[PDB]
């Protein structure tokens, strides 16, 4: 790493030194490094110029608004300072350059959207995985080579990039953040793929407003490199898009295809949703099909069918992903199922806000075709007013209510329980149990073959805290144990 071939497409003229690594923070700046001196949020990086120096840092790259023209080479006690305009509009870039092109050397799909951008990119690089990539993921549950992600800049992403193709990760799906994308935190990376899911964007209603926030997208849009794009066209916006991208992949599980455009797509033509999963039918530019999925609810089927339609679109053989769709797993304790010969599916969630209670029985309905039972409780010592909340989803939505403990800390567990029955319109009918572990048995032992137990509000999670104590407890372990399997 060398600052003369760093700069060399922006900077001719630029001295050449030797470079360690790339940081906006004076305060690591190391002997040797390049420290990157930006304009942002109520802070100027080139105040901490000095100290950086003082430091022993090779170089510096600065913002140049109000300071200096841009490419402007400056020295200040024998250490370069290169001054940059728009420097963080650029930084994507310098980082890349600096990083060897990360994006470049690996299979880059990136997954916008509100929902399912976690599962999208779980489920994009466990498939190319299955398909033989070695696939790693960058996103809010951390980075990492699949099963090693470990829980941030335009040059973190860059830097992690770089991390992951040094550890010989050859695909990697990454989530992006609509704030990502407009503070130019993905500017410059090469994406194969492009995936958006939906847009839950509320306060849009007037059509001025939409008008902007859409123009504001396309022109983000159109400054990336978003390689093929594979778009939810079951999201309104989503079709808007659609009609002016006639390379773009359309996806669809509630018959949104248009094929009078004659363009790419792949679409569910039947879904059965069963005890242990859905059978989801499809057809598609590439040719039809029948996949196994082992994940719940109707949000997952179409976050397999876009994993699908992308992988498609970047030329993996259909035969192949049909062939790896049954190992495709569920992000832990995302409506994660588990089954046993003869006894009732039990799935666990990570559900605990109301929202989040709601489609999570919404979807476990479709799964049970006898009763839908709900275990749940509230956190201790936190905002309570979601507690009547979740009790009245609870009563609407499932059959049976079994309301228990879930980190009740230093509150009175009963406390909690009479907030959340408080919101019933018929408490009496709800069943209440405490000790977590006993109510979900009651639940499990007690629901018949062809029912649907929801234990919701840990997910993966493997603590109870009673009191000041962690308590070793695991849901997943718990509903395991009674089915006979493993977690």
């Amino acid at each position: 790493r060398n600052l003369r071939d760093l700069l060399a497409p922006w900077v001719p003229d630029a001295p050449s030194r030797a470079l360690r690594e790339m940081t906006l923070d004076s305060r690591v700046a190391a002997a040797g490094d390049l420290f990157v001196a930006v304009v942002g949020h109520q802070a100027d990086g080139r105040r901490y110029i000095p100290q950086a120096i003082a430091q022993g840092v090779a170089a510096i790259i600065a913002e140049a608004k109000d300071e200096a023209t841009d490419g402007e080479i400056r020295e200040m006690h024998g250490v370069p300072v290169i001054y940059l305009s728009q420097l963080n509009e650029r930084l994507s870039a310098l980082a890349g350059r600096f990083y060897h092109e990360p994006s470049d050397n690996l299979r880059l799909v990136g997954v916008t959207g509100t929902n399912g951008k976690t599962t999208t990119t779980q489920l994009l690089a466990q498939w190319s995985q299955l398909l033989g990539e070695i696939s790693a993921v960058m996103g809010t549950v951390g980075n990492g080579l699949l099963g090693k992600v470990i829980p941030g800049s335009a040059v973190d992403v860059q830097h992690e990039l770089a991390g992951l193709v040094d550890q010989g990760a050859t695909f990697c799906a990454m989530e992006v953040s609509s704030h990502g994308l407009v503070q130019h935190r993905v500017a410059a990376l090469k994406f194969a793929a492009s995936v958006f899911t939906n847009l839950s964007r509320d306060h849009l209603d007037y059509h001025g407003d939409m008008e902007h926030y859409e123009a504001a997208k396309w022109l983000l849009y159109s400054e990336h490199h978003c390689g093929q794009a594979i778009i939810n066209a079951d999201d309104e916006v989503g079709r808007r898009w659609l009609a002016k991208l006639p390379d773009a992949v359309a996806v669809s599980m509630e018959d949104h295809i248009n094929p009078n455009c004659h363009g790419r797509w792949l679409k569910a033509t039947e879904v059965n949703y069963h005890d242990s999963g859905a059978t989801i039918r499809f057809s598609s530019s590439w040719g039809d099909g029948e996949i196994e999925s082992h994940l719940m609810g109707a949000f997952n089927v179409s976050n397999l069918l876009l994993a699908l339609a992308t992988l498609l679109a970047l030329g993996y053989p259909l035969a192949d992903l049909l062939k790896t769709a049954a190992r495709l797993q569920p992000v832990c304790g995302r409506m994660e199922v588990f089954t046993a010969p003869g006894k009732p599916t039990v799935v666990v969630d990570y559900a605990h806000t109301p929202d989040a209670l709601e489609k999570a029985l919404q979807a476990a309905r479709l799964h049970c075709a006898g009763k839908l039972w709900c275990v749940f409780g509230c956190g201790g010592d936190r905002d309570k007013g979601k507690r009547p909340l979740m009790g009245a989803i609870a009563e609407e939505f499932a059959d049976v209510a079994v309301v228990t403990d879930d980190n009740p800390r230093t509150e009175e567990p009963r406390a909690i329980i009479n907030d959340i029955l408080a919101g019933m319109l018929d408490a009496g009918h709800a069943k209440v149990m405490e000790g977590r572990a006993e109510a979900v048995t009651c639940a499990v032992m007690q629901a018949k073959e062809n029912d649907v137990v929801l234990v919701a509000g840990k997910g993966h999670e493997d603590y109870q805290i009673v009191g000041n104590q962690r308590l070793d407890y695991s849901d997943r372990v718990t509903v395991a144990r009674l089915l006979g399997v493993i977690a």
